[PDB]
Formats: C-alpha cells, sequence, structure tokens
C-alpha cells in the first residue's frame, strides 16, 4: 500500500480514504488518520 509517512512513525502507512476506520480483523490494530482519508499501521 502506499508509502505514506504518518505521525509519530517514520517509513510507510497504508492510505485508505474518507473511511476514518481500517477493517478491525485484516491485521490492523494500530492506525493513524488524516481526513479526508487514513494511512494504516503496523505496516
Amino acid at each position: 500500500a502506499a508509502p505514506c509517512f504518518c505521525s509519530g512513525k517514520p517509513g510507510r502507512g497504508d492510505l485508505w480514504i474518507l473511511r476514518g476506520t481500517c477493517p478491525g480483523g485484516y491485521g490492523y490494530t494500530s492506525n493513524c488518520y488524516k481526513w479526508p482519508n487514513i494511512c494504516c499501521y503496523p505496516h
């Protein structure tokens, strides 16, 4: 997914869209949000 970096975490984040939420069960738990979209961690 996107090499989008996040706040507090260098490296990358998966770029998700204006979902304000990530699929809880695909593997995420930790995520950063920047409306109107989101990039999801761990990564």
